[PDB]
């Protein structure tokens, strides 16, 4: 684990699709120029990378997954000053190379350092040089979103990683690795959530309750929250959703309970879930004239929305990370959970240990779970 | 309170073109206003009322772009006197309810069919018709209904505008141009220094080019399938012009390319699925925004990725202006020549030649035709 030298450590690693993660023992490179080696201390699993595990979807194999997570650094390439051994960090796939157009605009949180635009699934699956710091079995696997939190030890790009708080609880600020982030600045950078305003998001896990969570920040005077699993509510409710509501339960659309339910429609709806019908229904519940829907979740390639409905005052945009600007914002987040200003631990529902990553998976896909903690 | 017997032209069903008729225009009641039109212009909103693809009702007095002058105001009626230059306009402000009330919005709860505008506002306030042809009633149509000598509007569907207002251009200002103009100033929120991509080259292309140029945009594409266009665009301040007819890649990528990676802002104002995924591809990714202001089709498919990364979608409204307060101040702003209208007219024809206006525009060989009583 010494600088200089390759690591050998545990690691989860998907030689092919629709299949199981395989805990194997994985030869991890020091960094290069730009990089940092960081000791993964806690990481949780998101849709996203079980999404890449999908014979439907797109993906490269083999493969370590994982990209919610927090650690410490264990070592960094040449020319790295900004990071030093025992710096607590939070990587991410959002990058901030804050050195080129999109960094410097206020108006969005992309980097030019993205290269893939259709598939951002696949992309950062290789460092800088096109090239890969995990070996296994003399074999060379791919990086996931910039970031393969699912090994003990990791490489990634300066650009995708922040240093925070020395006293983080790593166990918990890791969950703004991803999730918590994105569905929190969904809600207060993307949609814009205004006081007193009325609020509607779809889908109730980790990323729909950050939105909820986000919603209340954001001073809304009425947060309804959609999903067809009914055990969601009560921890939806808990964290500031006033009303609750399934559409499996309901005889009429979803979208016409809650516009009649708030006499025309909410101010700002958001999608943390991403179907055909969320993502149509999320539009449709909205107010005309000045309605908002910020697409976060996305199950499907593309969404269909009535010409006359953007003509009468809806509006459709969509979030990347929460709107954050990752290495700036990240390290006031994990300040803002220092301070108490929302409760992680409220997303955390199971914690594992490492190998039983396997069964990390399974709650979630059963949707018995937000969030489980993965320790090492 | 006199009946008036004028000539007008009436849709008496689908399939079939306006017939001007003698019809008989009853006098304006509370809150309402009987206005002489003295110019007035065919915009294709009107056209598709007649097409057996689209919903509309039958008979009706077409036409909704329009300007003139008050013969003579209803019970009530304080506003408005015989003599004033009034547009009347498809957009309402009653200024009785809550939207109105909203700084957020332009829409009013004078509307009530949010599917199919162009089939609203068929009858007056109290559900009545003012026109009568033959022993029978008529609809009016989008709340103006100018394809006659005379017609009612309610008090909501008006503004008076500058005494020495050119009737014969400002009538744009009644659909066409506003909507064009302020799709760019206030939907798509142009901002100094920007880059734009226009998409249709009509009147309301046009006055969005008019817009994004004014809003300070420093570079303005032009693109329309019709080259005959260009030179008009140029003429308002497009610096570029594209005819995706004659590019071997789509438009949006020509586009894409000529700018290294997008527009800031387009606008939609044809209204294609061809168009409306072209207005949404040429977009910058992080805060690319697209406006829709045309539309021919009823859905427009937007790829989820498109909006992760950035784009934004929306839509305008009559420009999205607050009509009865904001009419008045764009006739002032023609007056002190801030823009000029002249430009967006191309031919000018008695109104009982209104058919022949129609053929023009389908032939794609006009902007707009200004009908003269
Ligand atoms: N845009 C961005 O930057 C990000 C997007 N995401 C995405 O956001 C989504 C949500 O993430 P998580 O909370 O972690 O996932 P999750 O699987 O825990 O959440 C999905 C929830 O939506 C509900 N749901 C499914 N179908 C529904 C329907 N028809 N109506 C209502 N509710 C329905 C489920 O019952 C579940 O509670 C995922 O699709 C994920 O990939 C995650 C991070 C960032
Ligand atoms: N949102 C709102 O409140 C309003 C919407 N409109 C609508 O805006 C649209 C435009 O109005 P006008 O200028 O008066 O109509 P127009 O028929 O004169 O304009 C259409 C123009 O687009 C061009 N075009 C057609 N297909 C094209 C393609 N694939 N690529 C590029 N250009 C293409 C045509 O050659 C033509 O020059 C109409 O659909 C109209 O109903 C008009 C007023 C207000
Ligand atoms: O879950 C993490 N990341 C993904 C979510 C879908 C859009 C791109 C980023
Ligand atoms: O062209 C004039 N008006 C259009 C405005 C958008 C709704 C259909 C009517
Ligand atoms: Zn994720
Ligand atoms: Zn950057
Ligand atoms: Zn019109
Ligand atoms: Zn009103």
């Amino acid at each position: 684990g010494t600088q200089g030298k390759v690591i050998k450590c545990k690691a989860a690693i998907a030689w092919k699709t629709g299949s199981p993660l395989c805990i194997e023992e994985i030869e991890v490179s020091p960094p290069k120029a730009c990089e940092v080696r960081i000791q993964v201390i806690a990481t949780c699993v998101c849709p996203t990378d079980i999404n890449a595990t999908d014979p439907k979807k797109k993906a490269l194999f083999p493969v370590v997954l994982g990209h919610e997570c927090a650690g410490i650094v264990e070592s960094v390439g040449p020319g790295v000053t900004n990071f030093k051994p025992g710096d607590k960090v939070i990587p991410f796939f959002a990058p901030q190379c804050k050195r080129c157009k999109l960094c410097l605009s206020p108006l969005t949180n992309l980097c030019g350092k993205l290269r893939n635009f259709k598939y951002p699934t696949i992309d950062q699956e290789l460092m800088e040089d096109r090239t890969s710091r995990f070996t296994c079995k003399g074999r060379s696997i791919y990086h996931f979103m910039g970031v393969s939190s699912f090994s003990q030890y990791t490489v990634v790009s300066e650009a995708n990683l922040a240093r925070v708080d020395d006293e983080a609880n790593l166990e918990r600020v890791c969950l703004i690795g991803c999730g918590f982030s994105s569905g929190y600045g969904a809600a207060i950078n993307t949609a814009k959530v205004t006081p007193g305003s009325t609020c509607a998001v779809f889908g109730l896990g980790c990323v729909g309750l950050s939105a909820i969570i986000g919603c209340k920040i954001a001073g809304a005077s009425r947060i309804i929250a959609i999903d067809i699993n009914g055990e969601k509510f009560p921890k939806a409710k808990a964290l500031g959703a006033t009303d609750c509501l399934n559409p499996r339960e309901l005889d009429k659309p979803v979208q016409d309970v809650i516009t009649e339910l708030t006499a025309g429609g909410v101010d700002y709806s958001l999608d943390c879930a991403g179907t055909a019908q969320t993502l149509k229904a999320a539009v449709d519940c909205t107010v005309l004239g000045w309605g908002s829907c910020t697409v976060v979740g996305a199950k499907v390639d593309e969404m269909t929305i009535p010409t006359v409905d953007v003509i009468l005052g809806r509006s459709i945009n969509g979030t990347f990370f929460g709107g954050w600007k990752s290495v700036d914002s990240v390290p006031n987040l994990v300040s803002d959970y220092k301070n108490k200003k929302f409760d992680l631990d409220l997303l955390v529902t199971h914690a594992l240990p490492f190998e039983s990553i396997n069964d990390a998976i399974d709650l979630m896909k059963e949707g018995k779970s937000i969030r489980t903690i993965l320790t090492f």
